[PDB]
Formats: C-alpha cells, sequence, structure tokens
DNA sequence: GGGCGTGCCCGGGCGTGCCC
DNA sequence: GGGCGTGCCCGGGCGTGCCC
C-alpha cells in the first residue's frame, strides 16, 4: 500500500551484489565509488558502470530493474524526475523519456517504465549470465540531471535500487547506494569521506 | 457515551507499541521525539515517522487509525481542527480534506473520515506487516497547523491516539504520544525537557 | 490607472487636519497616539477617536472615507482584509461586512464600499460641523484584526488614509496616519519611540 | 535591421530620468540600488520602485515600456526569458505570461508584449503625471527569476531598459539600469562595490 | 587542481499575545 | 505591570558549478 518502493538489502537464495570499479579520487574524474559511504559520485551523463554479481544462476528471463528515491524520510515520498531544464534539452537517445533521471546505454532490450499507481520512473534490462571465465554482468548507467538541480533533485542525496526480478515478478534480490551527480566527483568524495571521519 | 476518544495505553494481545527515529536536538530539526515526554517535536507539514512494532501478526484487514484530541482536561470536548487561515490556504494532496490536521503521506489507500456523532476527524491506512528482517512498519504523517496556530489548536498541547483495529472494528491495540507543531522543534524539545527536569 | 490609493497629505483649501487625544502610555491603554511617529496604537476592536478639524466649512454632502493600506513598498499592492479567523467570528455589529478590518461606531449613517475594479474596502460617514464652541468633529473607528494577525496583517504596518471628499468625489483633503493594533498599546509605542530615538 | 534594442540613455526633450529609493545595505533587504554601478540588487519576485522623473509633462497617452536583454556583448542576442522551472511554477498573478522576467504590480492597466520579430517580452503602463506636490511617479517591477537561474538568466547579468513612448511609438527617452536578482541584495552590492574599488 | 560563486543552512536573539 | 512565548529576522558561513 505504501507508494516507496523498499530499500532493504536482499541479497537473497541467488547471492546478488554490487561491484564498482577502483577509478580514485581525481578532482573531476567521471565516476568514482566510496564503500564506506556506498555512495557513487558521478558527473551528468557520464558512463557509471555496476557489476552485478551472483553466486547461482538466476532463472531464464530474469531482468534488472533501476529506480531511484529521495534518500531522506522527508523527501522519499516525491518522485525523483529530471528538472525542467533538463527535460526539455532534447537530449533523448531516442528511447529514454526526457522526464527520467537514470538512463542505461549500450543495450538494445532496455525498457523505460513509468509506474501507473506510484508514476515513479524505472528502467528495465534482461540479466545475462557473465561470459565463461567472468564473474559478473557489467551495466552502463547514466544519471541526467545533477543532484544540485533546481526544480529536480535539489541538491537532495538520492538512492538507486537495483533489483534482480524473475520474469513472474518475483523479486530475487535486491541491492542500493547512494548517489551524488556532480561537477567535481574526486572533491565531492575526498569531502563526504572526511566529513565521515571528523564529524560522523 | 462519551464524545472524547480514549487515550488509555492498550498494548493487547499483538503487543503494540510504537517507535521513533533518533534525530536530535538541533534547532530546527524537521521532527524530533522526546521519550521523557513521550512527545513528537515537529514542524508544520513536515515528515513525521511513526513506527508501528508488534510481537504477533494482526489478522487481515486490519487497519491504524490516526486521530487528535487536546490534551487538557479543560479542552479535550472540543474537536481538534486546522484553524481558518490554513484551510483556506489550498495545499490539499487532492486527497486529504482541506480541515483536517493529520495527513499520511505516501500511502494509496489512505481514507479520510469525519465521524458522525463526535465530528472529529481521522486518518486510517491498512496495517501492512514488516518486510521480511524488518522488525516493524513504518508510517509518515503530517501535521497541517503549528500549535500555535491562532484560531485552530491556539498554543493548546495535543495527544495523537494510534489504534490498530480489525476490519470489524475491535480495538487490538491503542498508544498515544503529545505533539507540539512549531518553528523550531530542536530548541522547544530542549527547553521543555529542561523545565520538566527543573520546575516538573 | 494605480490600484494603490495615494498617502501624500493633502491639507487643501479647507484646512484639514486630525487631531487624537491625549491617553497616556499606560501599558494596556485601549487607544494612544504617538506625534512623534504620527502612529495610533490600540486594541482590537477597541474606539479610536479621531477629530476632524477644518479652518473653512466644507459644502453640504460632504463625505469622510477611512481605508487601510500596507505602508511599506513590498505589500502596498495587496489589500488589507481581516484575517480568515475573525472574519468567521460572526462578530459584526449587523453592517460591517465580516471581511472589513475598519468599522464606525455610533453613526447612524455609514456605508461599507469594495472597490470594483482595486477590491479594497473602505468606510465611509457623512462630513459633519462641530457643534457651536467646538472646533472639530469626533468620528469613532475600530480595528477588528491585530497588526499580527496570521493570514491577515501578519505583523506588517498599515496606514489609514482618511479622505474629505465632496459629494461630486473631489478630493478636498487627506491625511493619514499609522495604526498598530496590539495587546499593549502602551508598551508598545513607548519600544518603538524608544527604538526612534535610540536607532532611527 | 538590428533584433537587440538600443541601451544608449537618451533623456530627451522631457528630461526623463530614473530614481530609485535608499534602502541600504543590510545582507537580506528585499531591493538596493548602487548609484556607483547604476544597478538595482533585489530579491525574487519583491517590489522594486522605479521612479520616473520628467521636467517636461508628456503628452497625453504616453507609455512606460520596460525590457530586460543581456548586458555582455556575448549574450545580448539572446532574448531574456524566465528559466523552464519558475515557468512552470504557476505563479501568475492571472496578467503576466509565465515565461515574462519583469511584471509590474499595482497598475490596472498593464499590457504585456511579445515582439513579433525579435520574441522579446516586454511590460508597459500608461505615464501618470505626479501629484499636485509629488516630483515624480513611482511603478512597482517585480522580477521572476534570479540571475543565477539554470536555463534562464544562467549567472548572466541584465540591464532594464525603461523608455517613454509617445502613443504613435515615437521615443521620448530611454533610460537603463543592471539588474542582479539574488538571495543577498545587501551581501552582493556591498561585494560588487568593493570588486569596483579594489580591481575596477 | 586552485579557488571564487551564491542559495541556503545555522544558531543567536527579538516579537507579542497572554499567563501570572 | 512583570515577564514568558514562539514565529521569524538576522548575519556568519558552508555549497558547488564554473572561472582561471
Ligand atoms: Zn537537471
Ligand atoms: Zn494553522
Ligand atoms: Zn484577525
Ligand atoms: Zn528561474
Amino acid at each position: 500500500s505504501s507508494s516507496v518502493p523498499s530499500q532493504k538489502t536482499y541479497q537473497g537464495s541467488y547471492g546478488f551484489r554490487l561491484g564498482f570499479l577502483h577509478s580514485g579520487t581525481a578532482k573531476s574524474v567521471t565516476c568514482t565509488y566510496s564503500p564506506a559511504l556506498n555512495k557513487m559520485f558521478c558527473q551528468l551523463a557520464k558512463t557509471c558502470p555496476v557489476q552485478l554479481w551472483v553466486d547461482s544462476t538466476p532463472p531464464p528471463g530474469t531482468r534488472v530493474r533501476a529506480m531511484a528515491i529521495y534518500k531522506q524520510s522527508q523527501h522519499m515520498t516525491e518522485v525523483v524526475r529530471r528538472c525542467p531544464h533538463h527535460e526539455r534539452c532534447s537530449d533523448s537517445d531516442g528511447l529514454a523519456p526526457p522526464q527520467h533521471l537514470i538512463r542505461v546505454e549500450g543495450n538494445l532490450r532496455v525498457e523505460y517504465l513509468d509506474d501507473r499507481n506510484t508514476f515513479r520512473h524505472s528502467v528495465v534490462v534482461p540479466y545475462e549470465p557473465p561470459e565463461v571465465g567472468s564473474d559478473c554482468t557489467t551495466i552502463h548507467y547514466n544519471y541526467m540531471c545533477n543532484s544540485s538541480c533546481m526544480g529536480g533533485m535539489n541538491r537532495r542525496p538520492i538512492l538507486t535500487i537495483i533489483t534482480l526480478e524473475d520474469s513472474s515478478g518475483n523479486l530475487l534480490g535486491r541491492n542500493s547506494f547512494e548517489v551524488r551527480v556532480c561537477a567535481c566527483p574526486g572533491r565531492d568524495r575526498r569531502t563526504e569521506e572526511e566529513n565521515l571521519r571528523k564529524k560522523g
């Protein structure tokens, strides 16, 4: 009955977890991940590689959904949307609706969804197993507004929720991470990690 | 025959109690809870998360009702309503009647009720059990006037009464807490707790 | 073309000016006037005597209009109205519309007007010459909200504009004074006069 | 043939100049004017009083037009518009089109225009002579975006151009001033004046 | 990569109807 | 008449995209 999707980690019976590349903290690196904060820092529209790791092979027809929600209780019930400026920037790839924050690049089977009851946006691709000898699959996500965008996220932190779902709709696994989209991911990761150590 | 709902705690056979988040006492925090006073301090229209804890699973069709009453004997028999200024502010979410003080956000099955005999307002949502691994459910309430509003609460303290009711109308459990809606919940919580220690 | 009436003093060819009684500055005096501030301090709904002085007798059919405007440039274009709480208090004398801030008591020929283009309220009585041996006429005004009323004046200072008008509509004279309606006119007059001396 | 209106001062045969109120430089004053910079600093949507001074009375039917242009050569040819976020904020007064940056408040004869060839916006009111004894007329303007608004002014300075025009369209006079719309006009005026003194 | 923006967060303290 | 309320004003200082 809640209109807020759950963020609770559920690694589930398939041993589902996420992985992130090691990029560093150079000032304006395009994408970097803080394990201490479970938080991805990235630039607007840049590639954000997310690895999907499983211990057991999901069944055929499994899907991978990504959605954003506001992290703070005060904002959770508000749908995460692109700001009006970027919604009109005509920067679509021909498939993503202009209002969707999260896109997937490099996938011929991407689907963009708007929930008819909650109005929330999500992007789905088929789950594909790793190639022989590889331990994970990688999806390239893109975030199409800065966290600071006026009339959109407006400086509020978001979580991305990644769910592994079978074709019937059963939740097989769920993981999430915080996101800041910003001009200087390396600067901002280092600032937030230092504030955690000094004041957290 | 009384037109005043009971505030008596009834944890009942399901072991029903409330829980509140730890927010601190920063001057203008949006919502904070004092265990010593059993009192929530929050800002107008801001999210107030309330956790529902049970020891035994309620039956299907159970409902959660919230209602406000004035705390002091002198004012108990007066219906708690929004003040005339805020009633006309056209700030409805499309479901809550403009006169109702307490709203629920983020729930697709909210129902707003006016008692035909007492004229008192209440807001009801279905009870949903916690997700596996979680110990409680959380409802987001909003209070749509300040305690100080002239022509409404007019500086008088209120209690929020939360009842767990089966579909037939049986009371399964009841809990309550005092509320102050104010501009500076952290200041005011600290003032009230200090006055309790010094003069209570 | 402006929707804001002029406040410019125009003593005019009849030598029109206002006079006020000497009341003192006892804490909760019902009405008191500060010449230094050209400001009347009064309590809600209490009698405020205003004297009309002329050097030459106005023609028959002359009228006396009172209107309120906000003093600050930022608020001048907003119509001064009673707040929603007091508008519903059913405290009318049978003639004053419930939304009008300024009333006249003790006059059998009072007229309450709403301007069809600016929506502003005014109250009008016939001008009557002083009795033989007297130098002025007195009108008893009442202000039906406090300056602090939420959803009304909301702590903003107002001016009352008194105009002497002939029956044809010509402006014969205009005077104005600031008003604060408050619980403690004597306290507040003394505070404002001291602030003028110390910080003005 | 140019699509950029001229900003050249033309006090003209009527001796047309502008005047501004003395407000000070308190940090968040709603509006303040720097003579040294010929620059108004104001908050979003707040009243900005502008005085019109003439030496000779303009003919009947004279109009007062206000328009914004970007100050820097690099941006002059771009039409000044509200940003997409504020354009959708449904904050219209019922007359101003939602895309127009400059509004006039308190005038029953305001007209909002879009030039059919340059697409530029302007707002026009009738010229009214000062009341007897007064030396100027005052118009209340409002600026409906911050200078910093993303997708609108985007941190770029603008000029407001005020023209006095006869009913036939002849330019009788022209004046202009720079504008910054910001959260803290007093801070920002002081910063800009200090930078002028130290680095200009 | 260093450092300036600039809307907004933050705690100190003044209001002002009402309690005493 | 003395003095406590309590929403809001106020200046200090942190953001964060962008200039350099
Ligand atoms: Zn954006
Ligand atoms: Zn209220
Ligand atoms: Zn009132
Ligand atoms: Zn804008």
